[PDB]
């Protein structure tokens, strides 16, 4: 059941912003590891004396990496005279965020019809304001409210390429990498208490709970009207045999924050081949592969969706498969993106729910907690 | 003239330590960009609750990348009970260093006969102590004194692989990259006043001035007894037509610090081919190439050392050439390694001074300031 209760018009995920200590090195690592092209920049070379910001793109996926310069470079500026291209940026906030959390997502940005309206309605409905609406070059409006922890939900609306003040990156520095990733599918937060987090976010957005179908977590998914903006939230389950990975996150992250970004691939086999080739040469590592029992068990549950060759191709790449009543999903998880056991990435591809594909087709793979446990048990038995 | 006045026995450069905000992403970027293998680690997986440290190696070159975890993970520890593998590490110091300077070199480490003796003699001779000698697993001794800015000179001595508490990296995560880099040739600091910096460092080491043969800087080189540890220092020259790059460094770095690391290649043409292939896919960018006039002028000055083909190979790769009275050097400079216009890398290869090669063979390329100016002037004339 989808009551379509959005309190303002939401379009799609727009971008994800990481707050970094050095944006250059993180952006270069991510570019190579994920096959994203350098698309835009705002930094000293573009007149920004406040922050260095680099934009990577793959299809419609936009990853922004931002780090502060020395405050001394902009010490004469005031907000009316700022050279920052992202007016919500604050040196102190960014250094505090990174010192507290390490590398992670500061902003989950969604495109809306009217960012000022979205902000006003959100705050009138309980959202904690973070940065008021600001109009950039009479062309783009940006505003921010708190989502969870030190993560903000950023509203972007365009009158009519990324943001004013960003320059397109010259093609000589813009190598056209592409491993198949095309858009952000969902963005997941970890919180200490799921109930109040859901009540807060659903309260100010009107996002509705997205329907699904004893290992670590409780979770629920908030969704926009057309269910293309998907925001799952987890809480830990305490007093368990194996310690909750949600609790480990909260400890190493110093509290709530973004847990994982799920990136949709138009060809998950090509994406995983390309990413796995680069794991040990600057790219990203993946979770340990499930035992062959898991892939033996795949025939009985998805043998009508995937051929045997496609199933053995899943086995070569360590891909996981789950299934809804409407669709099937292929997914895999990276090891943490930085030093701390906190944020990671999921690669996903969905099969089914054609009309275009409806959002969330196949669910989020929660059936894979069960199947991974069973498959590991069966494999020890050999 | 080399008076061989070292006040303690110095062997060779041992390692360079970068203080990072996220050691993982910087180390992965550097590994791919420079062709260095992941060799050792000290982090949560090895029992270190204090800092994440990753060691890259190429030949004898050792680059260490370190970042702090949340202090909460080690809040119960005291120095006697620390899980840090580098006892000089301090959360507050590291966060202050990185917030002040951005990504950069914290420690220039040299291997000595006896680190405790080196420390005592250094401090008795004016060195400002930074971390007292500490013996690790009765096997290695480490101590630190201030060098310039927030950079320390680190003494390491071994009784008899990197440091106790570091684990060798498993070969599955250790891809054997190698683009030809073999050792650290020199490490260069920028300071506001060269005179007092030289007096200080030469005062506590006994390092002697290394002999050489109107654009931005004054500099001098301090050298160990066999001139294998080479520490140049620059100061700005003010009131010039083009603003001093040394002054720009000091402004963006918030003061004195390490300017460039010069990495010796056993085959600079292979190194530059491999690095340039990767510039736009996660690696390092290089300075703009000199005009063809520079390479036309190369025949008249090094035509007896390099063939025409080797000279056109320099031209394809943007390599610079200078010459002493004893040797010739090939060199090239990267663009800055991170967000700020501060630290960069030089790749170098030296020809001549065989006996083994004596240190500093060919000088440091200061003749290239002159030749670059002339070559740019001649090229505008066409
Ligand atoms: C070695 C680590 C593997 C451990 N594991 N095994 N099976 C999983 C199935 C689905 C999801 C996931 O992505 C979501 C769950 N619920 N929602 C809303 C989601 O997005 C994750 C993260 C895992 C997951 O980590
Ligand atoms: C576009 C930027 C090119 C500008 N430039 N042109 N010619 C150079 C020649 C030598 C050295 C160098 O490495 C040292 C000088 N003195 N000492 C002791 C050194 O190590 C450098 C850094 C340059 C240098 O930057
Ligand atoms: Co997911
Ligand atoms: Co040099």
């Amino acid at each position: 059941k989808n009551p379509k209760s959005d309190k303002f018009k939401v379009k799609r995920f727009h971008h994800i912003e990481f707050w970094c200590g050095d944006a250059t090195n993180v952006a270069r690592r991510f570019s190579w590891g994920l096959g994203m092209r350098f698309s835009a920049k705002s930094d000293l070379s573009t007149g920004n004396m406040v922050h260095a910001s680099y934009l990577l793109t793959s299809g419609d996926l936009r990853f922004l990496f931002t780090a502060p310069y020395s405050p001394s470079l902009s010490a004469g500026e005031i907000k009316p005279t700022t050279t920052a291209s992202i007016p919500s940026f604050d040196h102190g906030s960014c250094r505090s965020f990174f010192s507290s959390h390490g590398l992670g997502v500061r902003a989950v940005a969604i495109e809306v019809e009217d960012a000022e309206s979205a902000f006003s309605i959100s705050v009138a409905n309980g959202a904690i304001p973070s940065s008021p609406p600001i109009v950039l070059n009479e062309a783009v409006t940006i505003a921010e409210v708190k989502l969870y922890g030190d993560v903000v939900l950023r509203y972007v609306s365009y009158k009519a390429e990324f943001l004013p003040g960003f320059e397109r990156v010259e093609d000589a520095s813009s190598f056209p990498l592409d491993y198949g990733i095309r858009r952000l599918d969902h963005a997941v937060g970890n919180v200490p208490e799921l109930g109040p987090a859901l009540t807060y976010v659903a309260g100010f957005t009107g996002f509705h709970q997205f329907a699904e179908f004893e290992s670590g977590l409780n979770s629920a998914v908030l969704a926009s009207n057309d269910e293309m903006v998907l925001l799952p939230i987890n809480e830990p389950v305490h007093g368990t045999k194996r310690k909750s990975q949600i609790q480990t996150y909260l400890e190493h992250n110093e509290g709530a924050g973004l847990q994982h970004l799920a990136l949709m691939s138009e060809d998950i086999f090509r994406t995983l081949r390309e990413m796995r080739k680069r794991s040990s040469i600057g790219g990203f590592d993946f979770m340990p592969s499930p035992p062959p029992t898991y892939y033996q068990n795949l025939k009985k549950r998805v043998g009508d969706v995937l051929s045997d060759d496609q199933i053995k191709e899943c086995e070569e790449l360590g891909i996981l498969v789950d299934r809804d009543d409407q669709g099937t999903l292929l997914q895999i998880f990276t090891k943490p993106l930085g030093d701390r056991p906190t944020i990671f990435i999921e690669i996903i591809q969905r099969v089914g729910c054609m009309m275009y594909q409806s959002g969330g087709c196949g669910g989020f793979g929660k059936g894979n907690f069960s199947e991974l446990f069973k498959s590991i048990e069966e494999y020890e038995k050999t």
